[PDB]
């Protein structure tokens, strides 16, 4: 039972950032708001994604659900109609380093 090298969820994590950071050409690690992206849906929401598959949490998606994820990431892509919405919410991480 050996995890963490190499991960779907991690595939498809470090994706999901991939494609919203390219949307605010990011080349650091950024963070997903699923509330700002929730209460504005209409504005943030990811897209490309496969059938069967919304935005959500990929840490809850399954196995297989992933893979696609993966499989579509081609497709993936994240809209970010509203940009200030993002802007203002808390400001500072403040934690530890990720690479």
């Amino acid at each position: 039972g050996s995890s963490g090298s190499s991960g779907l969820r991690k595939q498809v994590e470090e994706l999901f950032e991939r494609k919203y950071a390219q949307a605010i050409k990011a080349k650091g690690p950024v963070t997903i708001p699923y509330p700002l992206f929730q209460s504005h849906v209409e504005d943030l929401y990811v897209e490309g994604l496969p059938e069967g598959i919304p935005f959500r949490r990929p840490s809850t998606y399954g196995i297989p659900r992933l893979e696609r994820i993966l499989l579509a990431k081609e497709r993936i892509r994240f809209v970010i109609k509203k940009h200030e919405l993002l802007n203002s919410t808390r400001e500072d991480l403040s934690g530890p380093s990720s690479g």
